[PDB]
């Protein structure tokens, strides 16, 4: 019957839209999905917005959506032609801005959980942790060195995130429970159309069902040097265990945890001499003032380094 569509900026397959255009939530529908996507699309090609200084919209009327649309894909064919003549592509494969991974990442996400039920009351998987990732990854500098993972990675979003803004020479998610696990395999899909789709460019990584504890596991953290893991609620089993493993990460390595592994006020002393405390720096980072605020209540993170230097200079400072 009726419908939408728009046509990807550097060729893709149209993204096809129903009419009535869905909702997904209270705060979300696909009619803003559209109107955002062709916002974002102006960003990438300035000379685009340039054809479209023309658009508050009815986005209940078909008619109002449609031509919106229209203008949308006419001004594209008019981009393409452009490229033909000595005018250059757009710079074909770069990292999304903030502001557009923020955006494919809701459109992804929204594509990917169709029902968003099956996920538990309490924020147990992290929604609208966005801009908290964001915040990270701007301060631990990462390179095409490192390796990332993230511990417990839900349905995918936060491996997509760094993949999509760093250049890591792979990144990582484990997630042991099947349903997220499932939803994780459409969000990958989705990611790489929608990726393609903008014309936009990622780090290599990947999805896995594991277990993180598993024997496995045991040589991959060691060799993993940046770690993401969102420990809120691990309690005191797990915390140790992870300790365990932590401990044979190559110098330098770093963990960003939401609780954390070692104190930050600690020196060290003759009973004290195994906790992990002695081969990593931590530090408290600043929260963002806009945070999720988990338990009613302004939360901050940890970066931990691994150090073992100041181990040495416990046994250099025994002359
Ligand atoms: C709460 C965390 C741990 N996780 C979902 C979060 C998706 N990714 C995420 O939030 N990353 C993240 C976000 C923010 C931060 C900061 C705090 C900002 C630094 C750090 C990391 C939960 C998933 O972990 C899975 N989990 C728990 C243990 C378990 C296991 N041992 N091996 C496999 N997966 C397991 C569990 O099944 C959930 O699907």
């Amino acid at each position: 019957k009726l419908e939408l569509r728009l046509k990807s900026p550097v060729g893709a397959e149209p993204a096809v839209y129903p009419w009535p255009l869905p909702v997904y939530d209270k705060h979300h529908d696909a009619a803003h999905e559209i109107i955002e996507t062709i916002r974002w699309v102006c960003e990438e090609i300035p000379d685009l917005k340039l054809a479209m200084e023309n658009y508050d919209y009815d986005t209940k009327s078909f008619e109002s959506m449609q031509r919106l649309c229209d203008k949308y894909n006419r001004a594209i064919d008019s981009i393409h032609q452009l490229w033909k003549g000595t005018t250059q592509p757009m710079k074909l494969n770069t990292r999304p801005s903030t502001g557009l991974l923020r955006h494919i990442l809701q459109q992804v996400y929204n594509h990917s959980v169709t029902d968003p039920e099956k996920l538990n009351s309490p924020e147990v998987y992290g929604e609208t942790s966005f801009d908290l990732v964001a915040q990270m990854i701007d301060e631990i500098k990462m390179t095409d060195d490192d390796l990332f993972v993230d511990l417990g990675s839900g349905v995918g979003q936060v491996v997509l995130q760094v993949a999509a803004a760093t250049n890591c020479k792979h990144h990582y998610g484990v997630e042991k429970a099947d349903i997220p696990a499932k939803y994780a395999e459409t969000m990958d899909r989705e990611f790489r159309k929608w990726m393609k789709w903008y014309g936009k460019k990622h780090a290599e990584y990947t999805l896995e069902r594991g277990d993180f504890l598993s024997e496995e596991w045991r040589e991959r953290i060691a060799n993993t040097s940046v770690i993401f893991v969102n420990n809120f609620a691990f309690g005191p089993e797990v915390d140790h265990q992870l300790k365990e493993r932590f401990a044979n990460m190559k110098e330098g390595g770093r963990i960003v945890s939401s609780k954390p592994f070692a104190p930050l006020n600690f020196r060290i002393n003759s009973r004290n001499l195994s906790d992990i405390g002695t081969i990593m720096r931590v530090v408290e980072l600043s929260p963002l003032k806009g945070s999720v605020s988990w338990t009613g209540k302004p939360v901050s993170y940890y970066l931990h380094t691994i150090d073992r230097t100041i181990l040495e200079n416990y046994f250099s400072s025994l002359k």
